[PDB]
DNA sequence: CCGACAGGCGCATCAG
DNA sequence: CTGATGCGCA
DNA sequence: GTCGG
């Protein structure tokens, strides 16, 4: 809230570039700016003051100038009244409709929740589930409920095979008091970078979670990654809990820390960490950290036995999950 | 100035 | 059918 | 939209 007006403003423009301009690099640029301003511990008095931050430049500065003086932004007022823009922006709030489909729907006269709800035959499976649980997917998950979802998931995973480890990552592991969804990192000794000795390792976990009515829906599902919906059981004469987005990723056990670094986030922390490693001659994915030879070719994986080790290689002081939030 | 800008899984489509 | 490209999302 | 080489 310190520069809340400013970071709200920038985030809105970020969402505009992504969903309407389909300009993914302007999106990121505005998000980087937002991020850096949020962490800045003085009430910003001018654009010039903000320009001294990395990722804030000439044009965001002018925008901050206009906002400080008048309390709003002309470019945004216009965007707020452009019907098309607002309609394309709204439809992307549905899980499974990105900038492209949203623009296609709006060209065909589909602009509202009602339009969607009586054109189910035009949506793919994912888009349909997102529509179905549209309101639920935008409620946040209190940490108390995340703690119950974690208990179910670990216990059921345990029940399929005691050798599995499941770790709830995302904002939950960063200690947040509320979460947007649930991210589960799954490992098992039969799946490593060198061999897959059992098949259905992810499937059997999903199947067990569906069997106890915890996973209610499936958005997509391959061998290593599941994306879907889950729900806590409710007691008698109570309202049902909202349905919730759940992601489960099966990662090679020997690449656990690159993996858990990756799903712990935040999204911008990773982007800033991958972007900083690139500048120091490495590349990081969910799997490995590798060096970069002059040609742009990735060297062979470096040894890693902790989250901390990854931070060393790119000359960063270890930051606890709590301190990786935006 | 002007080239990247993080990286990859699953689903969907298109050319052959 | 592969293989390549784009989308939506993590 | 921003940066740094
Ligand atoms: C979406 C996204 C996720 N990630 C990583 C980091 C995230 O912690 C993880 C998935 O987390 P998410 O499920 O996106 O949740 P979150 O960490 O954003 O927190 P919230 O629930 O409050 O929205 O994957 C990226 O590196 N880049 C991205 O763009
Ligand atoms: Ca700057
Ligand atoms: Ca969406
Ligand atoms: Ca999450
Ligand atoms: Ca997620
Ligand atoms: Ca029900």
């Amino acid at each position: 809230t310190l520069n809340g007006g400013i970071t709200d403003m920038l985030t809105e423009l970020a969402n505009f570039e992504k969903n309407v301009s389909q300009a993914i690099h302007k999106y990121n640029a505005y998000r980087k700016a937002a991020s850096v301003i949020a962490k800045y511990p003085h009430k910003i008095k001018s654009g010039a003051e903000a320009k001294k931050l990395p990722g804030v430049g000439t044009k965001i500065a002018e925008k901050i100038d206009e906002f400080l003086a008048t309390g709003k932004l002309r470019k945004l007022e216009k965007i707020r009244q452009d019907d098309t823009s607002s309609s394309i922006n709204f439809l992307t709030r549905v899980s499974g409709i990105g900038p492209s489909a949203a623009r296609k729907f709006v060209d065909e006269g589909i602009k509202t929740l009602e339009d969607l709800r009586k054109n189910e035959d035009k949506l793919n499976h994912h888009q349909r589930i997102g529509l179905k649980y549209f309101g639920d997917f935008e409620k946040r998950i209190p940490r108390e409920e995340m703690l119950q979802m974690q208990d179910i998931v670990l216990n059921e995973v345990k029940k399929v095979d005691s050798e599995y480890i499941a770790t709830v990552c995302g904002s939950f592991r960063r200690g947040a008091e509320s979460s947007g969804d649930m991210d589960v990192l799954l490992t098992h000794p039969s799946f490593t970078s060198e061999s897959t000795k059992q098949p259905k390792l992810l499937h059997q976990v999903v199947e067990q979670l569906q069997k106890v009515h915890f996973i209610t829906d499936t958005l997509s599902k391959g061998e290593t990654k599941f994306m879907g919906v889950c729900q806590l059981p409710s007691k008698n004469d109570e309202k049902e809990y909202p349905h919730r987005r759940i992601d489960i990723r099966l990662i090679p056990k020997d690449q656990y820390y690159c993996g858990v670094l990756y799903f712990t986030g935040s999204d911008i922390f990773n982007k800033n960490m991958r972007a900083h490693a690139l500048e120091k001659g490495f590349t990081i994915n969910e799997y490995t950290i590798r060096p970069l030879g002059v040609t742009g070719v990735a060297g062979e994986p470096l040894p890693v036995d902790s989250e901390k080790d990854i931070f060393d290689y790119i000359q960063w002081k270890y930051r606890e999950p709590k301190d990786r939030s935006e």
